């Protein structure tokens, strides 16, 4: 632009995720931060990250972060709970721009909303094995009881378009019975895909349990940071994928309500 | 950073915010100042509230606090920007976190806020919300009788319930799905307000949201207390009667034998 580069605050916020699931976080940014320009990258060619070794996830997440940094983003959001669980500390420490992940904001919202100090979190194998949630919660409130439960079947339920089905209900109930002795009043949906399962999880957990949406809370934290440092955009979005642009578009355009949404396939390896 | 978080308010009402900090931030040491001798701020001119708020901030600054929370919505409405710009420590108020929470929770894009005359006159809520998410319709309503109801201690009475119903009658009609409790005192009225608005209106507690934000900021600025109990007690200061402050605070916070000191400002 004639100015040279864009004004710092006019640059995009970047979001990285293992695929299309992270569009639950992006959709929250469209809602809560409509003035911001967004650049999204999903590593669909290597999804899922859930079951992968931490070292692989850190590598792949760095490749995504490096790609978006070159696009002059003013802030990076690691939209993926699995990537946040193992990669956030290192990436945050290494970059000069704000870096936020999706675990801490959910943890803090859970501490805020709990009344009985019994909190659960569900997520991928990798997320839960990292113990990141237990650490994020107990760093601030060490006496809270935290129960962490991997739900590996949940991502595939959403991917197969069965997230409203009888099968979904049976699988969720079968898995979540592992929580039932813990007296929880709060459950963190610690995975990008779980908002699509929210009504099923709520039915299983009942009316006394408050569910926490990772993207919703993380986007609220982004909003806070933008305002605090006066770097909000003054009153198109870009989509990148390592898989098929068309297959990305079919999920995204409708999910997000952007009719002429075009995605671009890129290579990271 | 082992130094205290400071909280300032026009009186004892801001202990609704402090109570949230005890719950969400139990590792942190707190210093609270309430300007009881000049409470209420609600009906005062902006300029006067700014001066008083500066006096409070300056008093806690001398106590080596690492962060300042303006717990009072009325004070936040007029004084936050200038105090934040001037001080060498982070400063947070109670308005923006409520505004952000309301943007997050609304589904129908119809949000209300209630507060003192001062808070509502400032238009801080409307400005904050419209600068972030301008699709939202914001209804702002001053509720001048509410602080007196809570100050009277008779905030669960038939008289109180009638006044809340009368005051919010027009607001009930707006089809809101979210209502910000934009005043330190209003958590005390929350069940009555929820009964009047209906179970489908999500109420936003300023203090609860603000402390959640403080928690995130302590980690972001890398100034959180170590994960253990502090070694020095919380401290409580008032420009009114310490005896009265103690009686209210010990009961409300569940800290028996809490002690406060009376200080002078201005
Ligand atoms: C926004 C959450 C996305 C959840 O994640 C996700 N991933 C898919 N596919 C994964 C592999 N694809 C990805 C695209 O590149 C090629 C390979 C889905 N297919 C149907 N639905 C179900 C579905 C849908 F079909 C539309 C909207 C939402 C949704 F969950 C899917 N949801
Ligand atoms: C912060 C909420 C505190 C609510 O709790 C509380 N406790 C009190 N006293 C302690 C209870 N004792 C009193 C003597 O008999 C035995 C019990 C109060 N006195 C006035 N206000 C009312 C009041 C108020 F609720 C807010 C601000 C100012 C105020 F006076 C009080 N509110
Ligand atoms: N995006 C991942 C879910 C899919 C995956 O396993 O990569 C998460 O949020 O945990
Ligand atoms: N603390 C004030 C209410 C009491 C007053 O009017 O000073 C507020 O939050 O608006």
């Amino acid at each position: 632009v004639p100015r040279g580069s864009h004004m710092s605050n006019q640059e995009a916020i970047g979001l990285i995720d293992s695929g299309v699931g992270g569009l639950t976080v992006l959709k929250e940014a469209l809602k809560q931060l409509p003035n911001e320009r967004l650049i999204y990258l999903g590593d669909t060619a290597r999804c899922p990250y859930g079951p992968r070794p931490a070292e692989q996830v850190v590598q792949f997440t760095w490749e995504m972060a490096d790609f978006l940094l070159k696009k002059r983003i003013k802030m990076l959001v690691i939209a993926c709970n699995t990537a946040t669980a193992v990669a956030l500390e290192e990436i945050k420490a290494a970059l000069p721009i704000p870096v936020v992940g999706v675990i801490l904001p959910g943890a803090r919202a859970a501490v805020k909303v709990t009344k009985n100090n019994k909190i659960g979190v569900i997520g991928t194998l990798g997320t839960i094995k990292s113990a990141s949630y237990e650490i994020a919660i107990k760093s601030k409130a060490p006496a809270i009881e935290v129960t962490s439960l991997a739900c590996p079947k949940f991502v595939p339920i959403v991917e197969s378009n069965q997230y409203r089905s009888s099968v979904a209900k049976k699988i969720v109930a079968e898995t979540l019975q592992a929580l039932q002795l813990k007296g929880l009043d709060t459950l963190i949906l610690g995975c990008t895909h779980y908002p699509l399962l929210r009504p099923v999880i709520q039915n299983v957990m009942g009316s006394h349990v408050t569910l926490i949406d990772s993207g919703a809370e993380t986007v609220g934290e982004v909003s806070m940071l933008l305002d605090y440092f006066d770097i909000a955009h003054t009153p198109p979005h870009e989509f990148y994928t390592t898989g098929s642009a068309k297959m990305f578009e079919e999920i995204a355009s409708s999910w997000l309500g952007i009719e002429n949404l075009k995605a671009q396939q890129i290579h990271l390896g």
